[PDB]
């Protein structure tokens, strides 16, 4: 009865199979283009249709009308990782291949386009609840609100343990995406690999190793072509300025990234960002995964973009 097989246009058929893939300004086409990917990274058998769509249309409504932070950040960041799983498709177990398209869709859910610490400052009842990673435990604790709705529970053919595993990936997936955990976590995996010890059968280095793969994904913006990376750079920047003007409402001075009359230092924001966060993201999961190059490579031919703008040739 499966017989009802999902597919694309020819231009989307071929081009979802490249990392810098855009999933273009039709949000209606969104839903059918995660089915497509679940269906040929997972299998057409991993979840009942019926469930999944009314799973993907509850969590599209639990995301908000912001700039970045939005269902159109979920669907991309899900993208990028089918593009490693489609391209390292030995390395992931059944219920890893389950878990984390899930948890990318799942992963900024509720998201109100502000940070961890404007939260702590604000005093927000989230940051009494959550110590730390305080809006990531929030969108983990939506997750689990939307698979508990009547008809949503995506995973019913799981055993108990099965389905305590696969909460356990995406619990842990969705967590690795707060950026202040995103430094230790390749600072360890760089001395594991250059001392020989990394091991894809220890569960507590498959845990950092994902951890990565969700903070490549959740970055992937900046491994576009440069018109896409650039039009979304605005995008952010509008939330980073929004932000800014609410810490100075408290009398707080907000760091250089979020001040809206720092406007002419994007350049060298972006230059700074790229040295100290992309560039080793991308580095250190080439040399786990290396079939994950092309990021690494159209993170490197932006960051030139971004040296040309501060030069004034763009
Ligand atoms: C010290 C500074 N840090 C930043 N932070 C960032 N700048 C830019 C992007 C971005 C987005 C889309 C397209 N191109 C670039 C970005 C994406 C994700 C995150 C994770 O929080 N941070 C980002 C700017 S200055
Ligand atoms: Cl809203
Ligand atoms: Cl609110
Ligand atoms: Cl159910
Ligand atoms: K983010
Ligand atoms: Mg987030
Ligand atoms: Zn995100």
């Amino acid at each position: 009865q499966g017989l009802m097989q999902f597919t694309l246009p020819v231009r989307l058929c071929k081009e979802i199979e490249l990392f810098h893939f855009d999933i273009g300004p039709f949000e209606n086409m969104w839903p059918g283009i995660f089915v497509y990917m679940v269906h040929r990274s997972c299998g057409t058998s991993c979840f009942e249709l019926e469930k999944l769509c009314r799973f993907i249309m509850s969590v599209k409504k639990n995301y908000r009308r912001v700039p970045y932070h939005n269902w159109k950040h979920a669907v991309t960041v899900a993208h990028c990782m089918y593009a490693i799983l489609q391209n390292n498709h030995t390395l992931f177990t059944d219920l890893e291949r389950k878990g984390l398209l899930i948890a990318c869709l799942c992963h900024d859910l509720d998201h109100r386009g502000f940070s961890n610490s404007y939260l702590q400052k604000f005093d927000h009842p989230l940051a009494a609840l959550y110590s730390t990673s305080t809006m990531e435990q929030h969108h983990f604790s939506q997750t689990v609100s939307i698979l508990q709705l009547e008809g949503h529970n995506i995973f019913s053919t799981l055993s108990s343990s099965e389905y305590e595993q696969v909460l356990e990936i995406i619990r842990k997936a969705i967590i690795a995406t707060d950026l202040a955990l995103y430094f230790g976590n390749r600072k360890q995996l760089e001395e594991m690999y250059q001392t020989g010890s990394l091991n894809l059968n220890n569960q507590s280095h498959r845990d950092r190793v994902i951890g990565l793969m969700m903070t490549a994904c959740d970055l992937c913006s900046v491994t576009k072509l440069w018109p896409v990376t650039k039009l979304t750079a605005n995008d952010i920047y509008a939330e980073f300025w929004a932000e800014g003007d609410e810490m100075k409402k408290l009398g707080i001075q907000p760091i250089p990234m979020m001040d809206r009359d720092k406007k002419d230092e994007v350049p060298q924001g972006q230059l700074g960002f790229y040295n100290a966060v992309a560039i080793p993201c991308y580095t250190t999961l080439t040399q786990i995964l290396p079939p994950t190059e092309p990021l690494l490579k159209a993170c490197r031919d932006n960051l030139s973009q971004w040296e040309k703008v501060i030069r004034g040739e763009e």
